């Protein structure tokens, strides 16, 4: 049995032509496979394509058809817990061998063979290789145009077939793309070729097991170039005009009237492309993808028609609430009850509005606490502080003043969330939120370590005063020493000597060492860190501000009720000529630079 | 010196104004909180509290923003721990955050301006 | 962009120092067993590695 | 020559020797990397650790990690048979022991302070 395996491993043709003369004489069912994993000698010959590969598989199939078994084990199953679904055709297509694949197809193989396996369905990208688990999608994934033409030009090729994940061919082509264009992308052109060669609309309407079309899948995974191609797919042929999303109504030199399609792009359906591409910041590629034309003009016109007067209305309401919260405490007795009840009503309203938001969010957006999740926490804390302070006010308690003071001190510092309206201040606010969590926190931790280490040393260096009045030592406890060290860290004073310390020279030496470590080292390298951070941030924070404004627009869109959502897009095309089910958008875009370059040559 | 003067006129209107607006927001928010935290002095001579009004608290916060002093504790405040916590938070937000990112902004501006 | 090299090298030196700290009996955490592919006393002591190169594969298959 | 190339600082020669694959049966013995199976982008490389693992005397890993003075010991340390060796060494041990050392020193320091 192992002799045939050794023959096919290194392409020993003479060994196999001797074996096919010796074996069948003893034969006059044949377990030619490995009998433990299902690896038949066809695959074992085809993982390693030796120079003599044609004749060996030809005589092997001739021996198979001589025993009336060629139609039985040609679709051999690699039955192992990792693969569980391989066939000879799958390996033949993968190994860049088209002839052998053509011969196997002509001999008769399983054209639609699902290669369902754990290794073939990896949990992450680096765990394994995902290719759609079909020979057709494998041929399309590994840049094999001739083989995919041969596979598609066949009778029983189930093109509209979905694997265990439910992915179609186009889902598989989307999942094997790249976030950034490598300038030699073949997945986009193979998507184009497959779309035009077969399938009208049900091939792209098939949904993943997650419930996504290839358009939504390309938006969610992060494939910017595929999303750009699909959202701006123009076909000028009348036969394939229905497979288009952009139509040029008229072209006049540099100006153009593109009629973009918003069938699944506008956020009027469930899990729209705009909502998907605006709520998945964790892949970080959601501004070069958000800058595409059908999304950029959608967000801009959404911001013009609404979500801007409402943003200013929200800022005005919060400003009035904050100023009437301030004037209640400042003008408090050591007639105007309308303000004293407006604070309660608005605090309760914003408390429940932030409570439903704090309960409806996912743990994914809490990463790095940057994706519009910190401000919800601070707004909820301020709201709960106001109502709780009111509760202790009615109960004739004493701690209401502390909670209300913290409430209004937090409220005036929470107005920085409303500065997204302006671009210039939006850059400043996103820089605030970035550097406090990136550079300030590390410096604070290091300085706190250097504070409580020197704090207890100086506190333990000095004993109690001889008069026991706690005035001649100035460091009588750990908290006192911590405060007195921080005061000279700011640069206020109290660094003088002779503080009743038994070792004045050592106390002075420790004070000088702490001064060096804080003022010369930590306070200076903090300058170093942001100084290096901003040179990379000043061109990147524009993406974050634009994405934050887009998320604000989508949030305000979701806030509107059903009856007020009559601000939809342009009406029907009437150009489909089949029930006119399309809902498009009129766009008049100008490209002066592109026109100048095109007309120059 | 013409380079220095045009840099003066550029940075005062580009970076200093934004920092001034943010710091003014952080000043009048903490200014009224500390002013409302402390009641009047028992002797009513306006010396044991050091924060008897909003303007007084604004001036005393700006003085320690420069780094002159008057940040000591026990200012007749009913909540000394909260008053200290608010003072430390204001010190962090001004000296560590705003005064440092202002350095960041012109630092990035001048490399394009020079 | 250079301190990453120093931190990685410091961590690697820490790993080697902790490896040298372990006694002889606790050093039973060796690598994968013999090959059996040398076919001459199988004296080799190899390591199994399953590495992925998606970018290299994409570039190779593109042409 | 392997240890000499690691000690002197020759990164490209060390990379070539540590990943020297020969597909000829006559010269298969003069190899250190064997591809068990290749499947598209994934690959199963069977790297050789005859003198690479720090179980012998003056191993290549110890040599390439203890000679920082030539400064070329990270582009040389990032090679696959060394990088995966250090990573898996850090996963199996030398990480629980690092945290144990930190915990012991933290307890010692806090009980010295108290
Ligand atoms: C006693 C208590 C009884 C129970 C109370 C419960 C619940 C009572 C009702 C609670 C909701 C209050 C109104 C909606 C709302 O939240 O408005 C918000 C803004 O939004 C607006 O200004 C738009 C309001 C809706 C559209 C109105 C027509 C606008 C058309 C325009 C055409 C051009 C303001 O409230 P907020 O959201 O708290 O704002 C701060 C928070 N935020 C900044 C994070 C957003
Ligand atoms: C105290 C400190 C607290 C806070 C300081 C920060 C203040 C934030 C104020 C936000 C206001 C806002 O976004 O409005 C916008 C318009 O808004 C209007 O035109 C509103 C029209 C009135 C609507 C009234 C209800 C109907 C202003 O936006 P803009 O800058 O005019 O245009 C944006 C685009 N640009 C930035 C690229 C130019
Ligand atoms: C209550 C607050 C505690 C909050 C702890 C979690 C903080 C998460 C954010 C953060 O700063 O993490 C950072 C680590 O930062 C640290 O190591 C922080 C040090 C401890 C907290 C410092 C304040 C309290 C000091 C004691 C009292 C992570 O860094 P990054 O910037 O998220 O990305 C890292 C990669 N990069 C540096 C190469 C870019
Ligand atoms: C620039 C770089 C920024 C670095 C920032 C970090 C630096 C920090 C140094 C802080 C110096 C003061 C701390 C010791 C004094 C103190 O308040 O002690 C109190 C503890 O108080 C607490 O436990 C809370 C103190 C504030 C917590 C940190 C603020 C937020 C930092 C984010 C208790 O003692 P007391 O109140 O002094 O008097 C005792 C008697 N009494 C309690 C009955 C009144
Ligand atoms: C040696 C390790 C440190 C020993 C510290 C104690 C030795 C000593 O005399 O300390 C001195 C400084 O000592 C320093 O300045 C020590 C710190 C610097 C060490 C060199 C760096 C303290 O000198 P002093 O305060 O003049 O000592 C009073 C002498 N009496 C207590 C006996 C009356
Ligand atoms: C009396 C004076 C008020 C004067 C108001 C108009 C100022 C115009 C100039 C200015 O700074 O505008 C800037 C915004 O700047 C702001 O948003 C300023 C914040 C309010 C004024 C701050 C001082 C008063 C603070 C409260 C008391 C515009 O930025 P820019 O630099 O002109 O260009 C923006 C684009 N870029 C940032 C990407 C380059
Ligand atoms: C570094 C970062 C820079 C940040 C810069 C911004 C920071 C600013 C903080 C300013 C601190 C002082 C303000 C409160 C004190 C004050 O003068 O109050 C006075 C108000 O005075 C005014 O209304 C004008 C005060 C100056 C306006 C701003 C200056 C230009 C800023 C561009 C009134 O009170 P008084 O005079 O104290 O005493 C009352 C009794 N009397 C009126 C009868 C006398
Ligand atoms: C919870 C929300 C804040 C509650 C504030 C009041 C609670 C409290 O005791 O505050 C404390 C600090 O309190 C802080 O330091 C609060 C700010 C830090 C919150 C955590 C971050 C104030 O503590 P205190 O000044 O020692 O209080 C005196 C007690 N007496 C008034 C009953 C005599
Ligand atoms: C901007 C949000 C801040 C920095 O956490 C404000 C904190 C202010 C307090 C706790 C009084």
């Amino acid at each position: 049995k192992k002799r045939i395996f050794a023959a096919v491993s290194e392409g020993c043709v003479e060994e196999l032509v001797e074996l096919l003369v010796e074996l069948q004489e003893l034969c006059r069912m044949h377990k030619l496979t490995a009998s433990d994993t299902g690896k038949t000698c066809l695959m074992k010959a085809l993982l390693n394509i030796n120079p003599n590969t044609k004749e060996i598989v030809r005589i092997l199939l001739a021996f198979a058809e001589e025993n009336d078994i060629l139609g039985r084990f040609i679709n051999a199953e690699y039955t192992e817990e990792a693969y569980e679904g391989q066939t000879a055709l799958n390996i033949a297509i993968e190994r860049r061998q088209g002839d052998i694949a053509a011969l196997l197809i002509a001999a008769g193989a399983d054209v639609n063979a699902h290669a369902k396996g754990a290794f073939f369905n990896p949990k992450y990208q680096h765990e394994g290789f995902y290719f759609g688990e079909t020979p057709l999608a494998l041929a399309a994934c590994t840049n094999q145009p001739e083989i995919v033409q041969l596979l598609m030009e066949h009778e029983q090729t189930d093109i509209t077939s979905r694997d265990s994940r439910g992915n179609n061919i186009l889902h598989a082509l989307v999942t094997v793309a790249e976030d950034f264009k490598t300038q030699n992308d073949f997945v986009k052109r193979m998507y184009d070729m497959i779309l035009l060669r077969s399938g009208n609309w049900e091939l792209e309407t098939t949904r993943n097991n997650d419930g996504l079309t290839p358009l939504q899948l390309a938006a969610k995974m992060g494939k910017a170039e595929i999303l750009k191609y699909i959202l701006s797919r123009e076909i000028k042929e009348k036969r394939l005009r229905s497979l288009s999303r952009k139509f040029t109504d008229w072209a006049y030199g540099p100006v153009s009237s593109s009629l973009y399609d918003l069938t699944n792009v506008d956020t009027t359906t469930d899990n729209s492309v705009l909502e998907i591409t605006v709520y998945n910041t964790n892949i970080d590629n959601r501004h070069e993808m958000l800058t595409l034309e059908p999304l950029h003009t959608l967000l801009h016109m959404k911001w013009k028609k609404f979500a801007k007067h409402m943003f200013f209305l929200s800022f005005c309401f919060y400003f009035f609430y904050n100023i009437t919260l301030t004037l209640v405490s400042y003008y408090r007795p050591r007639l105007q009850l309308l303000g004293r009840m407006f604070v309660l009503i608005w605090a309760m309203c914003i408390s429940v509005k932030e409570g439903i938001a704090i309960f409806l969010l996912r743990p994914s957006d809490l990463q790095s606490i940057l994706s519009d999740a910190w401000f919800h926490f601070v707004f909820f804390i301020q709201a709960v502080l106001v109502i709780l302070s009111v509760f202790l006010y009615l109960f004739a308690y004493k701690e209401y003043l502390a909670c209300l003071v913290l409430a209004m001190a937090l409220g005036w510092a929470n107005m920085l969330y409303y500065t997204r309206g302006f671009q210039s201040m939006g850059m400043y606010s996103v820089m605030i939120q970035k550097v406090i969590l990136h550079d300030v926190l590390k410096f604070l931790f290091v300085y706190i370590v250097f504070l409580l280490g020197f704090g207890v040393a100086l506190a333990s260096l000095i004993e109690k005063c001889p008069k026991d009045n706690k005035d001649c030592s100035s460091y009588g406890s750990f908290s006192d020493a911590v405060l007195e060290l921080f005061k000279l860290t700011i640069g206020l004073g109290d660094l003088n000597i002779q503080q009743n310390s038994k070792y004045p020279i050592l106390f002075l030496f420790l004070l000088i060492t702490y001064v060096i470590l804080t003022f010369v080292l930590l306070l200076n390298m903090l300058i170093a860190l942001m100084g290096e951070t901003v040179e990379n941030v000043s061109k990147e924070s524009e993406r974050i501000w634009r994405l934050q404004r887009a998320r604000t627009i989508l949030e305000f869109e979701k806030m509107l009720p059903e009856w007020l959502r009559s601000r939809f897009r342009m009406g029907e095309l009437c150009k489909v000529a089949e029930d006119d089910f399309r809902l498009c958008l009129r766009i008049n875009e100008v490209k002066w630079t592109e026109w100048k370059t095109h007309v120059s040559f």
